[PDB]
């Protein structure tokens, strides 16, 4: 059975590793060649997304290596030079959570002065300065350590960091890399979603919604649902007052032409409603086209939830994939024994598994990265 279990870990680690490189080029490229998708926010993802691409080149593949030889057979060079390139590229991902987490959190607070502020040229100076730092931080007490204290203690075969000889060492540096990264960020989201939790924008995103549901529903169920809350929303939208221009009075032209378009709305709206019960679900689906030709015809009228479910997601994922370790961390400062080899490389793997989970938190639910991607792969 053994040969079969290093078969099987060879095969589902190239798996693992290929599926993380893919996905993460995906995002860099598809960032880079659709302006549309040349924001900040996808500045910072650019950003992860290039530590994950190193984290699927490099560690997968060198820890693969180690765990599968059952040494280390590259040599001390090489040993120092991917545990530094490792902890950099950690670090300056978890920095880079912080940089997305205080970045909303100014957009929230701050709505009159951080906006403006909100440039590319920030952005990129932000996330350089943020590898910057981490480079700093971590590649000289990795690189240069047993030169300062004169003796290298890592033995032929064996790659670690060999300041992290001391367990209290090593806990203490999981503090404050992970646990109060992972603190701050939690209260920050914290602020987030409070912040999110007016009206009138969660009324025309409802009703814009249920009106892509509609468009692209597959039964007779989904389109009445989407009708009918649609509807909903509309005519609670129509009642409210939008952000109208001089502070008009209910009754001047402004505001008539608001309440007549989604008069207009409705009654389309209506007529969809009957041809769906009619059995002309596709003339419904047609009429949906319609309501949003009116809709664009008194869209002028009007002008982050789901900015704020994307990165609760990233969050959530960086941090259920990377606890296992760093609680293996502090269980090793009074019971080393506690934590056998195996449960090791399950925490690592779950770290690295972190870097195959991100594409799909924030592109696989973009429909601007989903359009770009069938262009990546479709045969020109
Ligand atoms: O979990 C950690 O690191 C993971 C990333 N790499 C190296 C060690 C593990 C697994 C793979 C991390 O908390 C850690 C790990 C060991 C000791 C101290 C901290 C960490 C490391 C660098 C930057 C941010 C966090």
């Amino acid at each position: 059975y053994k040969t079969f279990e290093v078969v099987f870990i060879v095969l589902v680690a190239g798996s693992l590793s290929l599926v993380t490189i893919i996905g993460n080029i995906l995002v860099m490229v598809s960032i880079k060649v659709n302006r549309h998708l040349q924001t900040v926010n996808n500045y910072f993802l650019f950003s992860l997304a290039c530590a994950d691409l190193i984290i699927g080149v490099f560690s997968m593949n060198l820890y693969t290596l180690y765990t599968v030889i059952g040494y280390w057979p590259l040599g001390p060079v090489v040993c120092d030079l991917w545990l530094a390139l490792d902890y950099v590229v950690s670090n300056a991902r978890v920095m880079n959570l912080l940089i997305i987490s205080f970045d909303r959190y100014f957009c929230v607070t701050k709505p009159l002065t951080y906006p403006v502020k909100r440039t590319t040229k920030m952005a990129g100076m932000m996330i350089a300065a943020a590898w910057v730092l981490s480079f700093i931080l971590w590649a000289p007490a990795i690189l240069f350590w047993q030169f300062i204290v004169g003796v290298r203690t890592v033995e032929d075969g064996e790659c670690y960091i060999q300041f992290f000889s001391n367990a209290a060492v090593t806990f203490g540096t999981a503090i404050a890399a992970f646990y109060l990264p992972v603190i701050i960020m939690t209260v920050l989201y914290w602020h987030i979603s409070r912040a999110s939790k007016a009206d009138l924008e969660d009324n025309w995103e409802t009703l814009n919604d249920n009106l892509k549901v509609i468009e692209k529903a597959d039964n007779a169920a989904q389109v009445k649902d989407a009708l009918t809350k649609m509807r909903a929303a509309a005519l609670d939208a129509q009642k409210a007052t939008p952000p109208k221009l001089e502070d008009k009075s209910p009754d001047s032209p402004e505001m008539k032409d608001f309440r007549h378009g989604f008069d207009i709305l409705v009654g389309q709206i209506d007529d969809a409603l009957k041809l769906a019960n009619e059995g002309k679900v596709k003339e419904a689906q047609a009429a949906a086209e319609q309501l949003k030709t009116t809709r664009n015809a008194y869209i002028q009228k009007y002008l982050e939830k789901k900015v704020t479910r994307t990165i609760l997601a990233i969050l959530l994922a960086f941090i259920i994939t990377w606890a296992p370790y760093n609680v293996m961390v502090l269980i090793n400062t009074f019971c080393a024994p506690c934590i056998p080899n195996t449960v090791w490389t399950i925490g690592y793997w779950l770290c690295y598994i972190n870097s195959t989970i991100n594409p799909a938190c924030y592109a696989l639910c973009n429909a601007t990265f989903k359009k770009t991607f069938k262009h990546l792969l479709m045969c020109h």
